[PDB]
């Protein structure tokens, strides 16, 4: 199956997922000088006060902190979005070294990692129906740089030892995602897709300009995870990021300056 290795990596995905060479694929490089301020954008609203996490899972590609989305809690709206989008899960993409790891890039700069908070448009009933629509999903992307530790990320870092291999999961309740947000909500936005197979083009990307800082120790533990399942040759879970894709006919809008 698909992965990030030499024989099943990003350059191979198009064979089983033709949309990989589509017209609105993600991620993309964000040319800050070409991005245009858009006054038509309404204030971005991130309301995670009632967010209820359920568990954390190593799916062999990354680890997902899943949330209970059966009720109107943890919602993203405003900005380029029409209606309400509900948080369903978040995960990260990171590198084998601090100099790489992010999927989106800023003026070609690669950050150490990137956090993806996934939300589905509530007008579609559920996530399954949402991914069949051009505006079914909204992913809030946040860059991670190595420096000071991010207090709010430690609970995630400490449970990773219990889900080292593919298929393992652990209870992960009462985690507050607000502890992973930077100060400013300044962002860039554009229409894109999932960055992992099936690469569906149903995503409105909202990428924050301000990255959060995490310690070398915290990201080092991310790199201790495995892509493989238990009892299999160990393949460290690193560099699970897709490189920048062609922008084609899309414009990146800025919410600031
Ligand atoms: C509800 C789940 C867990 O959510 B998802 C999913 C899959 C891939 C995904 N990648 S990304 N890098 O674009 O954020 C983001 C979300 O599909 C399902 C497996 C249906
Ligand atoms: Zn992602």
């Amino acid at each position: 199956h698909w992965g990030y290795g030499k024989h099943n990596g990003p350059e191979h995905w198009h064979k089983d997922f033709p949309i990989a060479k589509g017209e609105r694929q993600s991620p993309v490089d964000i040319d800050t000088h070409t991005a245009k301020y858009d006054p038509s954008l309404k204030p971005l609203s991130v309301s995670y006060d009632q967010a209820t996490s359920l568990r954390i899972l190593n799916n062999g590609h990354a680890f997902n902190v899943e949330f209970d989305d059966s009720q109107d809690k943890a919602v993203l709206k405003g900005g380029p979005l029409d209606g309400t989008y509900r948080l369903i899960q978040f995960h990260f993409h990171w590198g084998s070294l601090d100099g790489q790891g992010s999927e989106h890039t800023v003026d070609k700069k690669k950050y150490a990692a990137e956090l993806h908070l996934v939300h589905w448009n509530t007008k579609y009933g559920d996530f399954g129906k949402a991914v069949q629509q051009p505006d079914g999903l909204a992913v809030l992307g946040i860059f991670l740089k190595v420096g000071s530790a991010k207090p709010g990320l430690q609970k995630v870092v400490d449970v990773l030892d219990s889900i080292k291999t593919k298929g393992k999961s652990a209870d992960f309740t009462n985690f507050d995602p607000r502890g992973l947000l930077p100060e400013s909500l300044d962002y860039w936005t554009y229409p894109g897709s999932l960055t992992t197979p099936p690469l569906l083009e149903c995503v409105t990307w909202i990428v924050l300009k301000e990255p959060i800082s995490v310690s070398s120790e915290q990201v080092l533990k991310f790199r201790k995870l495995n892509f493989n399942g238990e009892g299999e040759p160990e393949e460290l879970m690193v560099d699970n990021w897709r490189p920048a894709q062609p922008l084609k006919n899309r414009q990146i809008k800025a919410s600031f300056k």
